[PDB]
């Protein structure tokens, strides 16, 4: 799993 929020 990889999550990014910017």
């Amino acid at each position: 799993l990889y999550i990014q929020w910017l």
